[PDB]
């Protein structure tokens, strides 16, 4: 019922695996011009919800389709056990055959774990035939086509060990588990006939984190069965179905959310729904200011660099590294970062801290480009010992010039107050320097549309109200302005139950009033 | 016998399972548009004595003698296993297909783990042999329909993983232990019969106190009350080898009893651990209940989560008071128990240090995590004055950078006491408290109606008993002249004129200890 269509996010994936094992499959007489010499032993491997049988099934009906030119046997190494000596032996060498017989084709053996487990001293007699034998059975019946070995597990370490030698078991394809999700929500509901907003999907997938893919398709299913639970609040202690319309479960804003709410679900996280159109324009500015310092986000026309370095410095409590920076790095996606911390570089024991310290810069010249977090630095510099220092800056050095590995750090002491270590680090001759400032005047005013008003009157003097919080807050700080909007929406819950206005009004102008935080 | 009827606090999962067992045989028609297709296996767990086992033996009585007919068919842990190397599978086989020719039927399978362990090459094949074929007719269960499978057992852990998938055992329900609202219930219930029927208000005077008990627990101490009661009666019984007469009528139950019964047992739970949580003894509730209300109150205010949604913003609190004002001892104690179904997690010396072989700054992260793991939860922080003058910058660090990274709106309290006020305590945390967010509390000194309550029972109603208005005078000086004194100071002068009224227990006229009374209430000398 799949033919690539229930797939999502998956672009590069399918490439891959389509050019080494469907394609040589598919055309083999081509690698028989250059001797490429293709593995015969393939896996899908990684966490589990990855969904690994499914793209073995698409692949039988893609195959199955058509000419019949290549083929597809569905088999699973957990329900391929029997507990006799040698009967479940035959099976892999008629299906390496019949497959062979009506060949070029490809075999599906999932959870090979049971059919051909750690053979040892505690194992039956049956079981260790069975996995010498048949490790025997696909080493000999392969190596000439055109059959390639495809399995599944959710561990590595669960295979006999004699199965993976040269010659044998090779390949290994990573299954792991955000933009497949816009995919998803697409495919999964093809036929809804309350057909959600795209937006509306959208907030739900990315209300979703830690899901992948079958519980993507569980809270949808639960929304619905909900759905039919509000509506329906009666289908408890009822009769028989007397007159129900199948129809009122239509799932609106509040259905999916009230949906999600019933069950428990990187230092880069976007604005909240509330702060977004307060540091939107700053996160603009600064991916902008970025763009022009680091130009990837002999011969010419193509990008270079010199040292991609830059520093956020503002006064303390302007967000600067509590909001700003993160933000910037979900901003910046599909490029690796790297965080470097105190709970990260101590929080692990066996290890010395120089021993993380060096893998981490490794492992990111590795896959180039890369970003380096160090937040805090104006704090991080007094805490380690004196040898990690000069580690450091030894790894910072032997980085070469023209790669474009970025390093982004926050400080909250102004530049010139830093130690002279890191006052020669940064070049402020160049663009390497940052600076955060207040909130406008428009920001300001639209930070309050929400409360004032729009769900006040939900079931004039207080504009000179709005004005008067506005006219005091031109100089305070983010944390200082989020605080007074939870006090003045904590007000507006105290007197839900009261229909009478005049009097909730009154005490919102008095404690607005008797805000003092000087 | 019982049916779903003494079975009380829970009323949630027998709603859902009357819904699995009862409904689909009435209504099959709301399964066929949706498809709904509802499970068949159910899996119970828990820690032991909190139910699930009653509730089985109410649903075997209600299928026994309801709608006829539905069948019962029960094993006891592992009886399959046989001494032949056939007939070991062959009975599960032998008796499953037994029930499926009796549909409708359930089947009960108690003590999972004694038959269905964790798979692996370390332990003996047949049991693999014999889980793998139990597993093999299981997950043909669809085309064997009105077949339902449920499952007991103590140990999640001990169960193979295998099992736990759907299309065979879908669905677990957890049994906790008891809250107060159910623990009336559950005292209600096992004392039904009973021809002077209790007040109610006895009842949840006494399911107060009740904290760590279980269904098992509350059962039994109905039962040492009543020997108690009968030893009390007819104390001649015990040394005597030949029967006796009794009337039968004599015998009644009161407070008393119940006291001392609770007194000598323990409960289930707290057999090899002690919570960080007490409660305040009786002498001490009527100085210091009208402190707890407050905190209480102030601490709803400025963290409102224990009242369509009310909003919280990092809410945090700190109690500040005289080293003698009793804030660390005693009232955050109280108020840790009395917001009791918040799991809360402790950080004080004994923690950080009083575990080995694992450095500071690992156990503070496996608290943190576990503390945003199940929010609202509540950090324990005591004597906040000496816990930062011993610890390294390092762990301080670490301390304080771990704590930012939390969602704003969370409902996470931060809760710590000091000795020191806020002005003298270390500047560098006094950033983490500000006074406009409401965190700051001070304790003062009880006022002269608590200090009247709390001495009036000592005088005049103690020295009143065989084995006035001087007693009226002494009172009144007494709680004059303790007009400056802190909670330790209070409690030793109670503690003293206790022990001197004990001394004359076999006086049998009084005015002759009224004078040492008060010559050692003169004798008293504390001076802070
Ligand atoms: N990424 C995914 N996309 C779509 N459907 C998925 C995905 N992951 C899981 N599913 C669905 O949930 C089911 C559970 O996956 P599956 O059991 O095959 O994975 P697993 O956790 O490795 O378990 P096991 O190997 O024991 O079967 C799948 O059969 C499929 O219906
Ligand atoms: N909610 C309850 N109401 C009344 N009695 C209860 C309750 N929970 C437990 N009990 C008492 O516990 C007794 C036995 O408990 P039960 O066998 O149901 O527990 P279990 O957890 O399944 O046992 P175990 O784990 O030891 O196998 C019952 O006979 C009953 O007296």
């Amino acid at each position: 019922s799949v033919r690539f269509d229930s797939v999502g996010g998956l672009s590069n994936h399918i490439a891959a695996l389509k050019e080494m094992v469907v394609f040589p499959l598919l055309y083999p007489e081509v690698f028989e011009k250059f001797k490429i010499q293709p593995p015969r032993g393939c896996l899908f491997y990684g966490p589990p919800g990855t969904g690994k049988t499914l793209v073995a099934r698409a692949l039988a009906n893609e195959c199955s389709q058509g000419d019949k030119r290549v083929a597809f046997f569905m088999r699973k190494g957990a329900d391929c056990l029997s507990k006799w000596v040698g009967e479940s032996e035959r099976q892999l060498r008629l299906l390496f055959d019949q497959a062979y017989q009506m060949r070029p084709s490809i075999i599906f053996f999932d959870q090979i774990d049971g059919l051909a487990p750690v053979r040892s001293s505690r194992q039956d007699q049956i079981h260790s035939s069975i996995v010498s034998t048949l490790l025997a059975l696909m080493d000999g019946l392969d190596s000439r086509g055109e059959i390639v070995v495809i399995g599944a597990t959710n561990r590595l370490d669960s295979i006999d060990p004699a199965l993976r030698r040269p010659g044998r078991f090779d390949r290994e394809f990573l299954f792991s588990l955000k933009e497949a999700r816009k995919e998803i929500l697409k495919i999964h509901t093809r036929d809804w006939n309350p057909k959600p907003l795209d937006t509306f999907l959208e907030e739900l997938a990315e209300n979703c984190v830690g899901y992948c893919g079958a519980d993507i398709k569980s809270i949808c299913a639960e929304a619905a069965l909900c759905a039919l639970r509000r509506r329906y609040p009666q289908i408890y202690t009822t009769s028989e179905k007397l007159q129900l319309d199948l129809s009122s479960i239509n799932i609106s804003a509040k259905d999916f959310e009230v949906a999600m709410q019933k069950m428990i679900p990187s230092p880069g996280q976007a604005l909240s729904t509330v702060v977004k159109p307060l540091l939107q324009n700053t996160v603009d500015k600064i991916l902008e200011a970025l763009q022009r310092v680091f130009p990837h986000a002999n011969a010419c026309y193509q990008p270079m660099s010199f040292r991609p370095r830059i520093l956020i410095v503002g006064e303390p409590g302007f967000g600067q590294g509590s909001h700003l920076a993160p933000a910037v790095i979900h901003a910046l996606e599909k490029f690796t970062v790297y965080t470097l911390d105190i709970p990260v570089l101590f929080g692990v024991s066996t290890t010395s801290p120089e021993e993380t310290c060096a893998q981490v810069i490794r492992e990111a010249k590795r896959t180039a480009p890369s970003i380096v977090y160090v937040p805090h630095i104006h704090v991080w510099w007094e805490i380690v010992g004196p040898t990690l220092k000069a580690t450091f800056t030894t790894l910072l050095q032997n980085i070469p010039s023209f790669a474009p590995v970025l390093l982004l750090a926050t400080s909250d002491k102004p530049h010139s107050a830093l130690p002279e270590e890191v006052q020669e680090l940064f070049i402020r001759d160049y663009g390497e320097i940052f600076n955060v400032q207040l909130p406008d005047k428009e920001e300001r005013t639209k930070f309050f549309e929400d409360l004032i008003l729009k769900q006040a009157a939900k079931p004039e003097r207080l504009k000179n109200l709005l004005k008067t919080v506005v006219k005091k807050s031109q100089n305070y700080n983010i944390f200082q302005l989020e605080n007074l909007y939870a006090v003045i929406s904590q007000c507006i819950y105290r007197h839900r139950k009261d229909h009478d206005k005049t009097s909730l009004i009154q005490k919102m102008e008095q404690e607005v009033e008797n805000f003092s935080c000087s």
